[PDB]
C-alpha cells in the first residue's frame, strides 16, 4: 500500500516494521542512527517498489546489504531532494554493497556514497543506466577496488553472465552483487522498460513490468498513476499528487480528514491537488479549495505571543518582514543608527495598518518614520495611558514623520503625544493632525512647543523642561 508521508525510522531497528506493507512510500525515506545485532537475523520488505521522494541510509552499522531489505526497490522517482541526492548513503558501517539490485530508475537527482569503509560493489555499478545526471554523483571514501576485488556473477568460473559497458575509459562487467547482475534491456526496446525476459514494456511503464506491452502491468509509472493504469497525464476531474498519482477532488478535500486542523486545507490549482496555494495566490474564502491571484504582496496578517512588538534593532524588525497588517502595537525604540531606514523599510515598509497604538521613544537613529512606506491606518483598538494611539518622546534626531503631501495615513480612535524631539518642526507634528483626522481630539500639553523643535530651524513656550511636562 501507499505509506507516507516521509517515513523517518531510527534508533531502533524493530522500527523498520513500520514499512510491512507500503508497496509505494509517497514521500521521503529516512533510516538513522540504528545498529541491528550480528545475533539477531533480519527483515525485508519485498512489497517496496517506490519511492516518491529520496532515500537517505545515515549511520546504520550491521546492516550488510540494502538488497537484503528492499530487494525489489525499483524507482525513486526524487519529486523531492536531500540537498540535490536521491539517494544518500552515508557512515554505514558493515555495509558490503548496495545491492539495490532491482533498482532501475531514480528519476531525478543525484546520488550520494559517502565514507563506507567497506562498502564493495560499487565501481561494479553502471549509474548512468539507472540515472541521467551522474555528473553531479559525489562518491568519496568508500573501499578501495583493489582491496574489494568484486567479481561479477560467472567471473570466477568461466561464464560470465552478466552485461558490460564502459565508465570512466574501462569496459567491463556491469552488477549488483557476486551472484547479482545489473539488469539491462534489448536495444530493441530502445529507451523503454523490459520484463525479466527483455520483452519491452509499454512506453509508460517506468522501472519494469510484468508483462510486455501492457499498461496495467507496470512496476512504476513513467508519468501518473491512475486506477490502475499508467497514465502520461491525469484524467478530467482527476488531480495530480505528490507528482505520482491522480486523485479527484473528494479525496484532496478530505486528506486531513483524520485531524483537527484549525489551519486552511488543501487546495486544486493548476490540476493539483496540494497543501497550499501557489506563491502569489490566495484562496478566495477560508477553507475554499480555489487559489486567487493576490494582486499585490499577499495580505499577511502578523501577530506575536505579547501584544507589544518592541522592535529595537534592525534585526528585531525581521518578524514584520511581509505583514500587511500588525495586530499588536509597535513601540520602536532605535538608538544605535548607522543606517537603518532602507533595512527596516525592508523589514516594516509593507505593514498599512496598526491595530493597536505605535509608539516612538528613545529612537536616536531615525531621521523620519518613512521606512513605514505601507502604513495607511492606524486603529487604536488598544492605546496608552492617556488614551493615545500614537506616541512620540525624547527622539534627539527626528526630522520628520511622513511626508505630508506624498503620503496619507489615518487615526481611527486615540490621540497624540509629542515631546522632546529637539529636531522636529511642530509643524509637521501640526500637519500630521490635519493629516490623520486627529485634530481637536488633543489636550494641549499634548504638542508642547517648548521641548519640540526647540532646536531646529522652523518658520509652556520659551522653556525647556516645565510642570506640563511632568504630567
Ligand atoms: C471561490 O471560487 C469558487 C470556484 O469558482 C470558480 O473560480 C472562482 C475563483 C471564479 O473564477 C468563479 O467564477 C469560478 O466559478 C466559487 O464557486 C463558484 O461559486 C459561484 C457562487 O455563486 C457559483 O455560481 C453560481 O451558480 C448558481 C447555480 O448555477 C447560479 O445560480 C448563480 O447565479 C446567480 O448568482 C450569480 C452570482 O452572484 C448572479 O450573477 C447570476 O445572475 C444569478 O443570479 C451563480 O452563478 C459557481 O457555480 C461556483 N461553484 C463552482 C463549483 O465552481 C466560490 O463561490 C468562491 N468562494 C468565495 C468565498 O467567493
Ligand atoms: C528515468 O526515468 C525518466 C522517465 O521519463 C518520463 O517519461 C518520459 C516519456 C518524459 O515525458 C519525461 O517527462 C518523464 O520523466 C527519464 O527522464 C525522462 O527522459 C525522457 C527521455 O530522455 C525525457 O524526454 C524526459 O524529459 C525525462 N523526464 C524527466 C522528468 O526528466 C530518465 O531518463 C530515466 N533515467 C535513465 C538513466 O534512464
Ligand atoms: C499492516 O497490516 C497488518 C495486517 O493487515 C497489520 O497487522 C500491521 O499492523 C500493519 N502495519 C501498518 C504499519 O499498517
Ligand atoms: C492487459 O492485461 C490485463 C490483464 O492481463 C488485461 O485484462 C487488459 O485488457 C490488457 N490490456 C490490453 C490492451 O489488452
Amino acid at each position: 500500500e501507499i505509506c507516507g508521508p516521509g517515513i523517518d525510522i531510527r534508533n531502533d531497528y524493530q522500527q523498520l516494521k513500520r514499512l510491512e506493507n507500503c508497496t509505494v512510500i509517497e514521500g521521503y525515506l529516512h533510516i538513522l542512527l540504528i545498529s541491528k545485532a550480528e545475533d539477531y537475523r533480519s527483515y525485508r520488505f519485498p512489497k517496496l517498489t517506490v519511492i516518491t521522494e529520496y532515500l537517505l541510509l545515515f549511520r546504520v552499522a550491521g546492516l550488510e546489504s540494502l538488497g537484503d531489505l528492499f530487494p525489489n526497490l525499483t524507482v525513486i522517482r526524487g519529486w523531492k531532494l536531500f540537498y540535490n541526492y536521491a539517494l544518500v548513503i552515508f557512515e554505514m558501517t558493515n555495509l558490503k554493497d548496495i545491492g539495490l539490485y532491482n533498482l532501475r530508475n531514480i528519476t531525478r537527482g543525484a546520488i550520494r556514497i559517502e565514507k563506507n569503509a567497506d562498502l564493495c560493489y560499487l565501481s561494479t555499478v553502471d549509474w548512468s543506466l539507472i540515472l541521467d545526471a551522474v555528473s553531479n554523483n559525489y562518491i568519496v571514501g568508500n573501499k578501495p577496488p583493489k582491496e574489494c576485488g568484486d567479481l561479477c556473477p560467472g567471473t570466477m568460473e568461466e561464464k560470465p553472465m552478466c552485461e558490460k559497458t564502459t565508465i570512466n575509459n574501462e569496459y567491463n562487467y556491469r552488477c549488483w552483487t557476486t551472484n547479482r547482475c545489473q539488469k539491462m534491456c534489448p536495444s530493441t526496446c530502445g529507451k523503454r522498460a523490459c520484463t525479466e525476459n527483455n520483452e519491452c514494456c509499454h512506453p509508460e511503464c517506468l522501472g519494469s513490468c510484468s508483462a510486455p506491452d501492457n499498461d496495467t502491468a507496470c512496476v512504476a509509472c513513467r508519468h501518473y498513476y491512475y486506477a490502475g493504469v499508467c497514465v502520461p497525464a491525469c484524467p478530467p476531474n482527476t488531480y495530480r499528487f505528490e507528482g505520482w498519482r491522480c486523485v479527484d477532488r473528494d479525496f484532496c478535500a478530505n486528506i486531513l480528514s483524520a485531524e483537527s486542523s484549525d489551519s486552511e486545507g488543501f487546495v486544486i490549482h493548476d490540476g493539483e491537488c496540494m497543501q497550499e496555494c501557489p506563491s502569489g495566490f490566495i484562496r478566495n474564502g477560508s477553507q475554499s479549495m480555489y487559489c486567487i491571484p493576490c494582486e499585490g504582496p499577499c495580505p499577511k496578517v502578523c501577530e506575536e505571543e505579547k501584544k507589544t512588538k518592541t522592535i529595537d534593532s534592525v534585526t528585531s524588525a525581521q518578524m514584520l518582514q511581509g505583514c500587511t497588517i500588525f495586530k499588536g502595537n509597535l513601540l520602536i525604540n532605535i538608538r544605535r543608527g548607522n543606517n537603518i531606514a532602507s533595512e527596516l523599510e525592508n523589514f516594516m515598509g509593507l505593514i498599512e495598518v496598526v491595530t493597536g497604538y505605535v509608539k516612538i521613544r528613545h529612537s536616536h537613529a531615525l531621521v523620519s518614520l518613512s521606512f513605514l512606506k505601507n502604513l495607511r491606518l492606524i486603529l487604536g483598538e488598544e492605546q496608552l495611558e492617556g488614551n493615545y494611539s500614537f506616541y512620540v518622546l525624547d527622539n534627539q534626531n527626528l526630522q520628520q514623520l511622513w511626508d505630508w503631501d506624498h503620503r496619507n495615513l489615518t487615526i481611527k480612535a486615540g490621540k497624540m503625544y509629542f515631546a522632546f524631539n529637539p529636531k522636529l518642526c511642530v509643524s509637521e507634528i501640526y500637519r500630521m493632525e490635519e493629516v490623520t483626522g486627529t485634530k481637536g481630539r488633543q489636550s494641549k500639553g499634548d504638542i508642547n512647543t517648548r521641548n519640540n523643535g526647540e532646536r531646529a530651524s522652523c518658520e509652556k513656550e520659551q522653556k525647556l523642561i516645565s510642570e506640563e511636562d511632568l504630567n
